[PDB]
Parts: structure tokens; C-alpha cells; sequence
């Protein structure tokens, strides 16, 4: 109660509350975004989709309609009870057709679950993060000017994982994996 209200209070002090949607012009071929942009599904396979430079043909990504070049940003995201998500920021420049580590060092900021245990950074190496309780609903914290990439548990105000502090090159769009086919759809909460 407290500790939502410090979340909620620290987020105004702080973060613009980005108005995220999905440009389903870069979702890998096997994704579904829907129709009102905010929610992400997975295919049974392929489907056929032209194969533009900006879409993702190899990861199960897909990006935000806008970038970050500059502030502080904050977006939540409902993971729900999703045995599997990834979600961050990466740049602009990333490798959308080959496939490349998702790494920071690569361009991607990004934590998630695997197997509906399995919490991760998707640092290199991967950091192993203890996480006491499991979230529903997920921030995403970005600081252009300090490098700053930081993620809580957005219903109880917890602290999930920060990157190391880095220098970002370009713009960052927010980012969105999901590479399982199960119930619970990914959600972006809006502003």
C-alpha cells in the first residue's frame, strides 16, 4: 500500500509515462499483434508477412512505434502468468535478419522468464536474478543520459534488476519477445 504509493510517487518525481504500441511492421513473421497494438501473441508457424528491413526474421521480436533519444521513460507491461517474456529496450541498429546474442554488447536491454521458474537478465553472461515474488505486471525504466536500463514489479513497487550503467548509441525503441504458444497473451499497460 505504502510501497505502491512510493512506486507511484517515485515514477511522477521521476519517468514521462511512455504510450507504447507496437509497430507490426517489425514483428517477426511467427508473432500476432493485435489489433488495438497494445497485446502480443505467437503463431503456430510462419506466416506469410513481407519481408521489410525494419521486421525482426529471426528473433521473436518486435518493437514500439516510437524511440527514445533523450529523458527518462517508463512503460508497464502485463506479463501476467506467461511461463515465458522478454522485454526492454534495444537500439535502432540492432541485426534484425541474422541472428545475434541478445545482449547488451549487441544492442538489447532486456530481462524475461523461461520455463515459468527460470528469471533472467539477458547480460552476457546471463545474470540469474532470485525474484521472491513473481510479477503479473512489469516496469521498464529507461535514463538516456545515465545509461540506465532498470525494470521493478510495477503492483508492489519491488525491484526486479538494473543494468550496469552504460552509453547508449542512437535511438532505443522499446522491445517485446515472446518464443512460447500459451494462453496468456503479453499486454502494454497505456499511459
Amino acid at each position: 500500500g505504502e510501497k505502491s504509493q512510493a512506486y507511484a510517487e517515485w515514477k511522477k518525481a521521476l519517468f514521462q509515462p511512455a504510450d507504447v504500441i507496437l509497430d507490426p511492421n517489425t514483428a517477426n513473421p511467427i508473432l500476432l499483434v493485435s489489433d488495438d497494438q497494445r497485446s502480443l501473441q505467437r503463431a503456430d508457424e510462419r506466416q506469410n508477412l513481407p519481408d521489410n528491413p525494419e521486421r525482426f526474421d529471426w528473433h521473436y521480436c518486435v518493437l514500439g512505434c516510437k524511440s527514445f533519444t533523450s529523458g527518462r521513460h517508463y512503460w508497464e507491461v502485463e506479463v501476467g502468468d506467461r511461463k515465458e517474456w522478454h522485454i526492454g529496450v534495444c537500439q535502432e541498429n540492432v541485426e534484425r535478419k541474422c541472428w545475434v546474442k541478445m545482449t547488451p554488447e549487441n544492442g538489447f536491454w532486456t530481462v524475461g522468464l523461461t520455463d515459468g521458474s527460470k528469471y533472467r537478465a539477458l547480460s552476457d553472461p546471463r545474470t540469474k536474478l532470485t525474484v521472491a515474488n513473481p510479477p503479473q505486471r512489469v516496469g521498464v525504466f529507461l535514463d538516456y543520459e545515465t545509461g540506465e536500463v532498470s525494470f521493478y514489479n510495477a503492483m508492489d513497487g519491488s525491484h526486479i534488476y538494473t543494468f550496469p550503467h552504460t552509453f547508449f548509441s542512437g535511438p532505443l525503441w522499446p522491445v517485446f519477445r515472446i518464443l512460447t504458444l500459451e494462453p496468456t497473451a503479453l499486454t502494454i499497460c497505456p499511459a
